[PDB]
């Protein structure tokens, strides 16, 4: 509980603030916790950072929910939706949080925390889509193509997680943000856009 | 000596672009500016008014880095297919990922979408917009939708955002998720056209049986 109060508070304050410019002083005051409970719990500030990042992606997405939506039967394009849904929700249900602000500062000014977060979270993650991408395709979860596909994909959800108070309201004015309606979107188009891909693909090979 | 009170504008806008994409607008101060820019405070706001018309400037030039309007209205303009102008709109991103792997322009503009500043407002409607608008022209035109049409308007978020992706995130991606991860840049823009058009084509009929 003190551990998750520390873990939460600094994620806000990471959020507004980057870790250059967070003290451990502010961490305590925002948090109610001693100097020593951080240091208990984290080690140090670098300790609770690296906590805070692990974190933050698992808010944006738990593997063991991609593990359990790539583990269900269904065909590969129904769990495409299903893993599509998962991100496209987060959008209605925490438009406001501090995960993706941490880690999009992350990938601005990496610290040294960076690696472990993309090898223990971004890896894995990516890694269920390229499976499902691979399979709709017919192509190696590592073929250059489904590596590809998977940036094409999965980006479009992460620019409206970040982005969708400026796009809805200055850039694309009119736009809906509702679920169904963007989810048939992204599935539609992704089967179309992997369809395209995947037959150049094929016969290159 | 107009081009030489240019050079001096410039020269305070590239250091103060440098430091605000490294510290952000809250953790930079005028004297930090004074110094990496080896400019005093007269010649910063003689240029710029104070140091908020500075941000401004560094914000709107950041977006011009990226991809000049000028550059898109020309290109929108020109003979062709809106397949042809959408390719030549999708290169001008994909040139820049490959030719400035490591400047400002992308990190001052995120940091600002994170935290927005009251000159943020401004680079939507002067830059973002319209860029965005003459995109929607080009999908809507491919699916024969028109430009505000809410799947034009989803589309313009499914071309644009792999683009982007790819230029806050190469690195991390190339080196750690998605390890063997090819940005050569014929083979980028090959796919990105070959996705879209192929995604395009399949909200288009979702859209015309509705
Ligand atoms: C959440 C998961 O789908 C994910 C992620 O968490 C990070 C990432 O980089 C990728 C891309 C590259 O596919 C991903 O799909
Ligand atoms: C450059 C242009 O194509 C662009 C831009 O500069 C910002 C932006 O948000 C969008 C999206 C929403 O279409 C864009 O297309």
């Amino acid at each position: 509980a003190t551990r998750l109060q520390i873990l939460e508070k600094a994620g806000e304050l990471f959020a507004e603030q980057g870790l250059a410019n967070t003290t451990s002083k502010q961490i305590c005051e925002r948090s109610q916790a001693n100097s020593a409970a951080v240091n208990y719990h984290f080690v140090n500030k670098e300790g609770l950072y690296r906590a805070v990042l692990l974190e933050a992606h698992a808010r944006l997405v738990q593997l063991e929910t991609l593990v359990s939506l790539n583990e269900r039967p269904g065909s590969p394009q129904d769990k495409l939706r299903a893993l599509i849904t998962v991100l496209v929700e987060r959008l209605h249900n925490h438009p406001d949080g501090w995960a993706l602000k941490v880690l999009t500062r992350e990938v601005l000014s990496p610290s040294p925390e960076f690696e472990v977060v993309l090898k223990e979270q971004s890896f894995p993650k990516a890694h269920i889509l390229r499976g499902l991408l691979g399979q709709i395709m017919n192509l190696p979860a590592d073929h250059p193509t489904t590596l590809r596909s998977a940036i094409s994909v999965f980006a479009p959800c992460l620019f409206l997680l970040i982005a969708h108070q400026p796009l809805k309201q200055h850039v694309l004015q009119g736009l809906s943000l509702e679920p169904q309606g963007l989810i048939d979107h992204m599935m539609s188009y992704a089967l179309g856009g992997l369809q395209a891909v995947a037959a150049t693909a094929h016969d290159a090979a």
